[PDB]
């Protein structure tokens, strides 16, 4: 019913409006963004990785939507999505929720592999993931929330009651793909490529089925498919690589790898991400025996 108080003082959950100071009557905007403060403060030690000045304030004090001195002019937009922030050479480095984030899949063994060959679609469903408040916020809460004249307990019951129907999608059981795949399109110099499929798929889920950073944005259950079915709608019998990998020079396509290079870009891709000891790329023959 009430959230866990934090050890901070901070809100346990906190509705983040669009704040600015040109009126917006119509409530042009995303769905407000109910952070989860008491998740955050409990996994990221130091308050000033996020409160970067070191004061406890909200971010929108000084970074609103149409940006403000306060914040130099940094918008609202940028502090809370950007991606390329440079190192400062003094002081605190800000950090935005996404680049946080980006930050969690590169630099952990874990999610590294899968999120070395992984090249983020960031559609409606990444969207909503933070846009997500509950159906219950009226347009006059709304209204108020952007004045910022919104009662603290009315932006505390909007909090609790989104986070309290949260539900994470369950990514489908590896059972429901194939158990081994015999790789053998191009078989010539060496024998089919006997992948582990269900091996591999079960061993990347098992190290990340408690995290909850993982659990929120992979939020369609066939969603981890896409890992390596990429750019094709997500599905149980997605098409094969060789469907749109030629296993020749494709001019027409030059972003596109030939098969052979498909396979091993991908392969190794993740192998070299999360740092796997065998095989190593220069082993030619553990993904393929040499044909007699
Ligand atoms: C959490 C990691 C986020 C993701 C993913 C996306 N957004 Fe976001 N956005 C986030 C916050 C904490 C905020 C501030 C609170 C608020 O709702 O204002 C924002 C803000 C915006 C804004 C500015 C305000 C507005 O005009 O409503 C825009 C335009 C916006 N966000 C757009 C947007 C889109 C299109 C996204 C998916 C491609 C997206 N955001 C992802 C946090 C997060
Ligand atoms: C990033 C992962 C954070 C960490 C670590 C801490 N805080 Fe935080 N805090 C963060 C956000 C995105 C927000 C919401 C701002 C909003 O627009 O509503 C907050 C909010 C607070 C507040 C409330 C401030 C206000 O509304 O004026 C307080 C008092 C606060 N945070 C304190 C605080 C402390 C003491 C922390 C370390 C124990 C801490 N925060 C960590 C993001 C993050
Ligand atoms: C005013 C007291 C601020 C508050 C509160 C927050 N930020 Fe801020 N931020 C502020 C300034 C003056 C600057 C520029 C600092 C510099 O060294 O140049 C910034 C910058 C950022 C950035 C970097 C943007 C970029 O380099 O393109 C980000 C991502 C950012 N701020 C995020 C951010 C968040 C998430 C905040 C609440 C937790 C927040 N800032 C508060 C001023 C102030
Ligand atoms: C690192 C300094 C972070 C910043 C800045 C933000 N987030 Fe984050 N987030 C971070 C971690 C390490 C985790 C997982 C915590 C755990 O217990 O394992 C998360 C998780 C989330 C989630 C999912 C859980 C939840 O709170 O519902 C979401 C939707 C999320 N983060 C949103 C979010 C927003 C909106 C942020 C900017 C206002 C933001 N995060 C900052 C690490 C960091
Ligand atoms: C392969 C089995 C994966 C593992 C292990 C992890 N992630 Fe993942 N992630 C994967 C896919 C296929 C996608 C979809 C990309 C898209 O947007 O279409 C994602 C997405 C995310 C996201 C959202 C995208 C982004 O912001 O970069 C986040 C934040 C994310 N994944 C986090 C994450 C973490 C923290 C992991 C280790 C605990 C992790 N992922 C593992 C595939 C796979
Ligand atoms: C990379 C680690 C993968 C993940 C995650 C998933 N699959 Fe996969 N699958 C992968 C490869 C390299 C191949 C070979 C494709 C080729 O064209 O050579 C496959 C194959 C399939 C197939 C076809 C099997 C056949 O007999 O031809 C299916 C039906 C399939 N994969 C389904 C599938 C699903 C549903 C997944 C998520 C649960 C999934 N795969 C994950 C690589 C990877
Ligand atoms: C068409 C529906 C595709 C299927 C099926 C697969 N891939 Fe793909 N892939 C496709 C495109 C359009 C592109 C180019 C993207 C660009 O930057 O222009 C790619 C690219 C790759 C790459 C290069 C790195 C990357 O961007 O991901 C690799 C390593 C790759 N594709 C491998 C690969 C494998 C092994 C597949 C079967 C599991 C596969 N692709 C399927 C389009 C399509
Ligand atoms: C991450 C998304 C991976 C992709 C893509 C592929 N592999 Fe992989 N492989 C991965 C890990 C983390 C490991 C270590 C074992 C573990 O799960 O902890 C492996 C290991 C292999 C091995 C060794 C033994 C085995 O488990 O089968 C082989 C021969 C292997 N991988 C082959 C292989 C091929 C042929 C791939 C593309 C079709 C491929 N891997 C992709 C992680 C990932
Ligand atoms: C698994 C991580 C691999 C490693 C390491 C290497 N190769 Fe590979 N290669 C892999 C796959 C999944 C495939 C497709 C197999 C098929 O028959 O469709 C391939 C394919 C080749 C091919 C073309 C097929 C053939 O001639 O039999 C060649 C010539 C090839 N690979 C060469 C090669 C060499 C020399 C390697 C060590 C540097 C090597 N591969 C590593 C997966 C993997």
């Amino acid at each position: 019913a009430a959230l866990e108080p934090t050890d901070s003082g901070a809100p346990s959950a906190i509705v983040m409006f669009p704040v600015g100071e040109k009126p917006n009557p119509k409530g042009a905007a995303m769905k407000p963004v109910v952070f989860n403060h008491l998740i955050h403060e409990k996994k990221i030690d130091n308050c000033e990785t996020c409160h970067h000045t070191g004061d406890p304030v909200s971010c929108s004090t000084c970074h609103t939507v149409e940006g403000k001195a306060e914040g130099n002019y940094i918008t609202l937009d940028r502090a809370m999505h950007a991606t390329n922030i440079a190192k400062r050479a003094k002081g605190n480095t800000p950090v935005s929720c996404v680049s946080c984030h980006e930050q969690q899949t590169k630099e952990r063994r874990e999610c590294a592999g899968c999120h070395a060959i992984v090249t983020p679609k960031r559609d409606e469903a990444w969207c909503a993931t933070c846009h997500n408040i509950t159906p219950s916020m009226t347009p006059e809460q709304m209204q108020k929330g952007i004045n910022g004249t919104l009662l603290p307990g009315d932006n505390e019951a909007l909090a609790a009651e989104t986070v309290l129907a949260q539900k994470t999608v369950e990514p489908v059981s590896p059972m429901l793909a194939p158990y081994k795949v015999v790789i053998d399109a191009l078989a010539d110099k060496y024998e089919p490529s006997n992948f582990t499929h269900r091996r591999h798929l079960t061993s990347l889920m098992e190290r990340i089925k408690d995290d909850k950073l993982a659990q929120a944005f992979h939020n369609k259950p066939e969603i981890l498919c896409a890992t390596c079915h990429h750019r094709s709608p997500l599905s149980l019998t997605p098409p094969k690589c060789g469907s749109c990998h030629t296993k020749e020079i494709d001019k027409a396509n030059p972003g596109r790898p030939n098969l052979m290079a498909a396979y091993h870009l991908q392969c190794m891709g993740c192998h070299k991400g999360m740092d796997v000891a065998r095989p190593r790329d220069t082993d030619c023959t553990t993904c393929h025996k040499a044909a007699p």
